[PDB]
């Protein structure tokens, strides 16, 4: 039975009391590992903040380098899932599986996704297919590459996907497959190292539509944003009003990355707006756009260095 | 062969009648002549992401002027594909007439290689002269699909297939100009909407916020200083707002800007009754739209009320 831990970020989903809870609910996974338990927080995903992803990916380091770990397994609420799958798939030294799992309907619910979704986790955890793989999701029977996954959907228990490429692989009643894996480096060949940071950059994302307004960038500059994450009509495009606000944020040494508000596809370099400069962030999201951009921050704020890990990770 | 007026917002989608961007498509796209006695206008000559509330006004103010005639059978309006979704919506709440709207783009420059902008602009002008096309609400007819204004998005930066309906699915289909409908929405659109813009010459302010992680008051505070009368909050997972944000969204709710909550995850309802306590707050639970198609519908209700109670029921009912 190999050894995970399990850290617990909130409440149960279906030697730690949470983790301990999970064991009684789904007993199988005991014949699967030697389970242990952590609480690293206890927030709802839509309290996390920048201090939690550093406090979780050092304590991940830590228990990764253990000889007798093998995996560790992370419950997380599922509407800012993806924001820490992506930062810890940055951020972790190692090539030992990392497996964020949760549930859309409480564990007390009619139909509770939480159990299955854990004993799958538990066994991509433990599969030996799963070693440098980076940091993966289980959801609803599918594993996605933290790169690529989403929340797509409000309720769903099939709310996560993988828009622009689709899951990696499977995992129906335990039974662990995968079928493709990321080529955009991660984990061990990030070169992004968080063991000296204490906070991280602030970074904002504006939505963009028509008629649409100066203040917002403003606002940003004045409370000391370090980069903007600008989610633009269609393929990354601001309003005028909004793209001169920008252009000042760009000349006051904030970087400004042009993502889209759309959900999926690449926001493409465009050289008129960037090679003048904004940075585009190509295939990800606002949100893990804003992600890889503060990790991008703790290191430098030249616009073509910051470019290339856009178009590198 | 029909009277079909085409309306074009910006250039020219593919490659006098009234407008020479319409010449223009007349001449890449011929056949489309012998389907229908084509009139042109040109309402704007601007990119999609330039849109703004007052072009919106004169689009939708002319489209009823046309429409109320006998003569006119359809419209058709060319439009920038980025915020085609936001006119489409607006247009279905704003037209007083079951005639066809069709909105139709090109995400390929006519230029291009393999340009979609002449297949699309020919099965418009099919969709808009079908006898079926009547009563639909206002559709975009893009990539052999035709789309209800509620449902409809861009769902995609590049592709030509970027549109989507991601919580109902295209009511429709066009393949070389054949039409088949196979549903409609029963969600009410234009004749049956409540809403009057004839007179209105200035939509309210709404603002968009984008939640995240480690969020800010600072945007709340500054759409709110700028005279916003509302504000899309596009929330995490299920309309959620991180707390920081929450305090400001309270203060804004409870000092009048109607605060209506929508997701930024691309598709399903933010719902009542689930984590956020919305009578306590002062919110509105925008449920099956988008931020943007919401921030639409708010400025809409605006026009005429800012009661939280009377614009939970447009939600519900739109």
């Amino acid at each position: 039975k190999p050894q995970v831990t399990i850290l617990a970020t909130g409440g149960t989903i279906a030697g730690a009391v949470t983790v301990d809870k999970l064991l009684a609910a789904v007993p199988a996974i005991n014949d699967l590992a030697t389970i242990k338990g952590e609480q690293i927080s206890s927030i709802g995903s839509q309290e996390m903040t920048g201090k939690v992803w550093l406090k979780l990916a050092k304590r991940v380091n830590e228990l990764l380098a253990q000889k007798e770990t093998e995996a560790v397994i992370i419950t997380h609420g599922t509407d800012t899932m993806e924001e820490t799958a992506f930062f810890l798939n940055l951020t972790v030294k190692s090539q030992k599986p990392v497996v964020l799992v949760g549930a859309m309907r409480p564990g007390s619910s009619m139909s509770a996704d939480g159990p299955m979704n854990l004993y799958n986790a538990v066994n991509v955890a433990i599969n030996k297919a799963s070693t440098n793989k980076g940091v993966v999701i289980v959801m609803n029977d599918e594993i996605h590459a933290a790169r690529e996954a989403t929340k797509l959907n409000t309720t769903a228990v099939n709310a996560f996907a993988s828009p622009n490429t689709g899951k990696i692989g499977t995992v129906y009643y335990g039974k662990v497959e995968y079928f493709t894996q990321s080529v955009r480096p991660h984990t061990l060949a990030s070169e992004f190292d968080i063991s000296k940071i204490e906070e991280l950059p602030r970074v904002d994302i504006l939505y963009a539509h028509p008629d649409d307004t100066d203040v917002l960038v403003n606002a940003a500059l004045q409370a000391g944003a370090k980069g903007i994450i600008h989610a633009g009509m269609g393929n990354g495009n601001p309003f005028p009003l909004t793209q001169n606000a920008l252009e000042k944020a760009a000349k006051s040494g904030v970087v400004v990355a042009r993502s889209s508000r759309v959900g999926s596809g690449s926001t493409t370099q465009e050289a008129e707006v960037d090679k003048k400069g904004f940075v585009a962030t190509e295939s990800l999201n606002p949100q893990k756009a804003r992600v890889l951009l503060m990790l991008a921050l703790t290191k430098t704020s030249d616009r073509e260095a910051i470019q290339k890990i856009f178009s590198t990770y």
